[PDB]
């Protein structure tokens, strides 16, 4: 038996909101340490990994280890049937068919219970990237989010150029170019830079990670020569969510 | 002549913003006890009766009753263009070819006056349903609203069941299913339950979600349900009157 | 080199909104005196005037008279870029194929800088109507865009009467006809000279007031012989004014 309760429980109901515009179907992966997933999007440029520890829940019991697959758009729809200060509890026998989810509303007149199917998914085992840490920055996350918003107006891909102590993003498309240079001061901006490094990324997946912004005040981006760019939101206290883009590739000379 | 001056304009506003999505053409009957009308929804699934009590009315005048055949989208953009502070005025001739509505702001440097074109309607001659209050729950309007919101994106239907201290809401669908339960409560945001027989009754949510656009004109609303006859889903307009829509619980 | 600092990055933001849906391209003069800029309409209809002086920038220099074509719809997205606080500069060489903008936020370490090519643009000159003064009204500018919408679903023409009365508006239509009357009152002043009652396509109104959000006020300067002119203030700097010919 699987049973988890969470109080703040728009965290999942931002958790699906991030994911779901990025992947359908995923593979929750849970455990006595916590909730786990892992699932790359269609093309496989890109890949999510979201972590939530069982002491970030108020209530914890996992007594067999399951692989929950899900779709998450079903689950998403479910959701957005929670109050933002509703308390969620997820609940799952132990060779789960269904996932069930109950939310109480903060003055308890209202219960809400939820039967959701689960899917059939094939698994194939990803490795998770070694971490460079080549460039670092934390950066507040709309600032992030409006960076990727307006760049997009310019062209479909942002290079990213880490050098001593500012960060630059830029983008060119047929009316012109742009970029927008960051330097070093939840309002901060830091950059670390171990070596610099310059990459190329679609905007189109930035775009999509951003849908994580409403978890968390800082964005941390970790950008190194030899791995997938990396872009976290840290939540609350349990966890994270991390997305891994690919460089895009580059023209011959 | 028919004159009616109605102060909270806003009232009109919100009536014809909850039918407009229902209802395309429908008479509007007016005698000297107010205003009454009673339609079908445009897929004949559904019926509304809208009550304005001539008491509710700031100055009420009929001298001879009226049946003015409305186009419900024209009145609506019509209502549009009145400020939600506005005094509205209705006014028609007896031979009642248009429809006057005069807009008075409240500092009284702007007025506006539409005059709305009537139609030729052949009117499906109706009768109000019997009602027959088997069971009854009062609950905040945008709970109810809520409720039904979520529901439809699981199935297509709720399944209300009704016991002596709680009502349930049910729907499913191939996603999965789901079930909101609510407790009676110990002003206008209790949940009042009246329970004479109980009752487990089934109706489409695509109906009741349109129902729902009348949730401005009151902050609660009353379902009653019984078995044999139409559900009556009811929103009180201020002191005046209501509007109520009707779903049969089975074809029967 | 032209360069002109703003602080009040909206002012721009606000005009490229208020012009793009309007006009395609156009040119912008740049003086001594300070930013100039004439067109018709897309379908050469309405022509519009915009006037912001070189007073109006915190810095402003100009070494030689510019005509920059300029895509409003490229200058637009550009635009979209700048937060509202943001401090703006414009910069073009003399010969310029391009146009800088640079945007810098109030905490001051956020830089945005942007180049737009330039267009090869066949510039008009058109002359501008002299005015007559017969009606001149100075109204909200948002129930000035309240009373255009309106009547957008009534008909597609307005009718505009001024009597020392007040100011009437009418439209007719399928469903019927409706009319809002002004009188003097946030306030509503009208000066009447001379009475006039002239007839104005509510498409194009509905277009001038998408400027708006520029001035909490709008002026109508309304005469017999001349177009109808919809004025706006913007802030000490200047104005944006549309001009528009009557229907017969």
């Amino acid at each position: 038996m699987f049973e988890a309760r969470l109080v703040q429980g728009s965290i999942l109901k931002k958790v699906l909101e991030a994911l779901k515009d990025l992947i359908n179907e995923a593979c929750w992966d849970i455990s006595s340490s916590g909730v786990n997933l892992q699932s790359m999007d269609s093309s496989h440029v890109s890949l999510v990994q979201l972590t939530l520890r069982s002491e970030g829940f108020d209530t914890y019991r996992c007594d067999r280890n399951l692989a929950m697959g899900v779709n998450l758009t079903s689950m998403s729809k479910i959701l957005k049937c929670a109050g933002n200060e509703d308390i969620i509890t997820l609940r799952a026998e132990d060779n789960a068919d269904t996932l069930a989810l109950v939310f109480e509303a903060p003055n308890q007149e209202k219960v809400s219970d939820y039967e959701m199917k689960l899917m059939d998914l094939d698994v194939e085992q990803l490795g998770i990237p070694e971490q460079e840490y080549s460039c670092v920055v934390k950066m507040p996350s709309g600032e992030f989010a409006r960076i990727c918003r307006d760049l997009s107006h310019i062209g479909d891909a942002v290079v990213i150029s880490c050098a001593k102590d500012g960060v630059k993003f830029s983008a060119s498309g047929e009316l012109g170019n742009g970029n927008i240079k960051l330097s070093q001061t939840e309002e901060a901006v830091t950059i670390e830079m171990n070596e610099p490094v310059q990459l190329t990324f679609a905007l189109r997946y930035l775009n999509f990670f951003t849908k994580a912004t409403p978890l968390s005040s800082t964005v941390t981006l970790i950008m190194s020569a030899d791995v997938p760019l990396v872009v976290e939101y840290k939540i609350a206290d349990m966890g994270h969510l991390k997305y891994y883009l690919a460089p895009k590739i580059e023209d011959e000379e």
